[PDB]
């Protein structure tokens, strides 16, 4: 799809059988979700934003469906005021900015 | 221009005769710059992010050049680890996300 930016660019995701919404965030290098259960081992990571530090769990090679498209990548779990899809996963959709 | 997202989407800006770089950030509702002098009256505002709070100065109807294109809008001045162009100004470029 093509979308304009007069509203937040929010898409539906499906990850570990759970349905959520997330913002498509070109300013985010990495994908961060709050409201979600993932199984398996993870690694502690810090990431750093307007406001400073957030401690997150890094889960590798997580299957995720974003606006209907199946990809696999790193998902960071941690407190974030909004679930965000970062460039790590947007590059797998072949996403572009246009103006 | 059309750009892909394998690297950060960084563009050149010109604002109050100062040249800077900024990230095109679809996850940001508002534009926030750190490294910059604007004249005139402003208003205190807070914005939350990964990591918590940032106190900013809101400057209205600021002329700014983004990747060559002249627009006028609200610019927030405050600590941010990176200068960001938010949707407030991306909508004035007719920017779209595509995948
Ligand atoms: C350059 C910074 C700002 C990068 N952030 C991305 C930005 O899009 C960020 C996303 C967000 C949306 C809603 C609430 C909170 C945060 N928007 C943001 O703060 O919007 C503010 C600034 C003015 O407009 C409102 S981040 O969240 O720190 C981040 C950092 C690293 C990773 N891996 C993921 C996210």
């Amino acid at each position: 799809p093509q979308i304009t930016l007069w509203k937040r660019p929010i898409v539906t995701i499906k990850i570990g059988g759970q349905l959520r919404e997330a913002l498509l965030d070109t300013g985010a290098d990495d994908t961060v979700l709050e409201d979600i259960d993932l199984p398996g081992r993870w690694k502690p990571k810090l990431i750093v934003g307007i406001g400073g530090f957030v401690k997150v769990r890094q889960y590798e090679q997580v299957p995720i469906e974003i606006a209907g498209h199946k990809v696999v990548g790193t998902v960071l779990i941690g407190p974030t005021p909004s679930n965000i899809i970062g460039r790590n996963l947007m590059t797998q959709l072949g996403a572009t900015l246009n103006f």
